[PDB]
């Protein structure tokens, strides 16, 4: 398990193991382009750190999911270094391959409006675990991209 990283002493023994779990690396996701390949989506993350010093790096390890079956995934390392015990503002790339939503945007969109889900697992480098992995999701329902003959 990932809270059990190295079995050192220094100021541990029983005291201390890791760190919590409610904490995030998600707040909006804002969706554009395609071009009539791959779908984009640009997702504004907000990393909330349980510890009251800036961590220095992290891994969003996103998995997005639309209708019910996917939008994209991926997994990246970055500068997740930041406040103290609070949240920071991080960013995500452009995610979604058209074919995905060419499947839920088919289905859901033959209503109109989909639901987003973000399955995003939030790998830290922390002074606690030296680095944790905790899960979180974000679904978000919104009206289909920009569109014609797309979906």
């Amino acid at each position: 398990m990932a809270s059990l990283l190295d079995k050192a002493k220094d100021f541990v023994a029983d005291k201390l193991t890791a760190i919590p779990k409610p904490e995030g690396s998600v707040t909006d996701v804002d969706l554009k382009d395609v071009n009539r390949d791959s779908v984009e989506y640009l997702a504004k993350v907000s990393v909330t750190n349980p510890y009251s010093h800036s961590i220095p790096i992290c891994e969003i390890s996103f998995t997005f999911h639309s209708a019910g079956r996917e939008i994209g995934k991926g997994k990246i390392p970055d500068p997740g270094s930041l406040k103290a015990k609070d949240m920071t503002a991080l960013d995500i790339p452009v995610v979604v391959p058209y074919s995905i939503l060419f499947n839920l945007a088919r289905d859901v969109g033959v209503d109109w409006d989909i639901d987003y889900e973000l399955q995003i697992g939030l790998t830290i480098d922390l002074p606690v675990v030296g680095e944790f992995t905790i899960p979180i999701s974000s679904k978000g329902e919104i009206k289909l991209p920009t569109f014609k003959d797309f979906f």
